């Protein structure tokens, strides 16, 4: 129906507003951030640095984001809610698993993630009560067979729920065409699927044919660009060079397309992020002191000089987020 | 002279008839707070390890090592709880086995070494509970991390006295890449416990390293897939060795006068999910005395082949205290 999850509990959909439908708190790995909280300083200061950063989205206009942290990219649900409540702003937790699941994941059947998945959706998240809005996968280029598992666990999960299943993929690499495949087999509606990191390629004819078979498209990581930081490998091997414009620019293009309804825009943004090399978050700053506020103060306003209608952009960042969280079927 | 545990410092005295290498849950960092229903439930599983660790007790088990690191899903607090409850002493481990994450796996020697570092000087997570040894990993010739997780345990070790423990592949004779990347730093092979090593029946790779000063930690005396070597994930496991082939290789090294050098455990564990499911089901058909199988079953075979009283004493009881020790010397 029209009631979806979040960290501080279950809210209409005309609550959510303004959603960001792919971002992270913390980018981490199971167990780190208790283990070892002074690798981002403290617990306090991250966290603090989250509710200044959702503040200020906030005042840009977010109202709502979707934490895509899995399990294994160190989702600590308890931050989630104290970030969300010290900044006002909705944050939708999810389940899944992300690139790294550690053995106890990696050896189990897809039965089990199956109900590893429904455990955190229909039960809660570890012992807080908290439950997820949506399911949360990544996949290699080619499928790896635990992937393959992970994604009809997803399925399964999703048509059992309602709640929708968002992606992780490699575009130059066209991955979302053999995760729909799997998807697909399992009898999932494309409408409950975003293909994610969709803006990491300019291959229109790949992004159109997802979008023309029902499919979400996550154009989720705007403001990566590591243009100018050439001489960093690392950080290069994550941004990408081409320009957030370049990124942007695939919006307006799916537009004329006439797939506006088929969009999902975010910053792929994090506070902390110790699953990559160090200081990796510092060089990101550097970048884009806008954080999570760079969609509302600048993709959009290059969006509307463009000439897209404001009913377009609402309908981008407003209706379109509010269709796919809403659980849907069963 | 003081020895953490999960209930806090004890005097070497108290510490008695020691395990070295056990586990409480042998798991995945976050793993059995996200989903404790894999073990049934919490209460279940620490239910189960209490009645475990109180059989071991009533056998004459004073302490056990928990050598389960964070990326083995070691929860102190779990720890903890069933120490209290079946009197038995804990001690914590730091380090990091062959399953680290990515926010592990891209850390430099320098990180790793303040991770090993804050776990003992200040605490697990942030429960107080500090470790008592380092327990660090390698498979065949060591990989890069692999080298950088033994030097920031040699630095660690070095810093603070807390002895460093391993798990190798003996069949690979892994014991001797670690031992030479221990020395490289300066560290004490009295300090460093060479891991598995039961699984082998090279006598001269355990003699020799052995002579060299190490501690040989001979802990997997129940591990054996006799019987079930068409269950090939029991096979890699556990091997096609018998526990009394693994356990004469303690009076093989006490025969070649090496009786201080040897420390010996089950590395049994209460449950088991960073491996395929229900192995705890066969691990528990195959030994049933669980962590008690080293004093109801070896003891005795040890015994009746004229291993003396005083001897058994020193392996069980002195050797894990001075190992256990904190010691710059
Ligand atoms: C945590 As990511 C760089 O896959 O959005
Ligand atoms: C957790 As083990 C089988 O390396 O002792
Ligand atoms: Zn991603
Ligand atoms: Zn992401
Ligand atoms: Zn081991
Ligand atoms: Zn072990």
């Amino acid at each position: 129906g029209d009631r979806i999850n979040t960290v501080r509990g279950p809210i209409t959909i005309s609550e959510a507003g303004f959603t960001l439908t792919h971002e992270h708190i913390c980018g981490s790995s199971a167990g780190f951030l208790r283990a070892w909280p002074e690798f981002f300083g403290s617990r306090k200061a991250l966290a603090e640095k989250a509710v200044r950063g959702l503040r200020r989205a906030r005042a840009a206009g977010v109202r709502t984001i979707v934490d895509v942290s899995t399990f294994d990219l160190g989702r600590d649900v308890s931050l989630l809610a104290e970030v969300s409540r010290a900044a006002d702003v909705h944050i939708v937790a999810a389940t899944g698993l992300w690139l790294d699941p550690p053995l106890s994941m990696r050896l189990r059947s897809v039965e089990e993630l199956t109900q590893f998945f429904l455990r955190e959706i229909q039960y809660g998240i570890e012992d807080t009560g908290i439950r997820a809005g949506i399911i949360k996968v990544a996949t290699t280029g080619k499928v790896t067979p635990f992937q393959e598992l992970v994604l009809r666990a997803a399925a399964r999960a999703s048509l059992a729920t309602g709640v929708p299943v968002t992606t992780h993929t490699a575009a130059s690499q066209r991955g979302g065409e053999q995760q729909a495949a799997i998807f697909e087999s399992e009898g999932l509606s494309p409408s409950r699927v975003c293909i994610g990191h969709s803006d990491d390629t300019d291959d229109l004819s790949y992004l159109t044919a997802l979008a023309a078979r029902g499919y979400l498209i996550g154009l989720d990581s705007i403001p990566h660009s590591a243009i100018g930081l050439e001489d960093n490998a690392s950080a290069s091997a994550l941004l990408g060079i081409r320009s957030w414009q370049t990124r942007a620019l695939l919006i307006k293009a799916l537009i004329d397309q006439g797939y506006m309804k088929q969009i999902l825009v975010s910053n792929d943004w994090l506070f902390g992020f110790s699953s990559y090399v160090t200081n990796i978050m510092d060089v990101m700053d550097s970048v884009n002191p806008d954080g999570m506020a760079f969609i509302p103060l600048r993709v959009i306003p290059f969006l509307r000089e463009k000439g897209i209608p404001q009913e377009t952009l609402a309908g981008i960042t407003v209706t379109n987020p509010a269709r796919f969280l809403s659980p849907t079927l069963r």
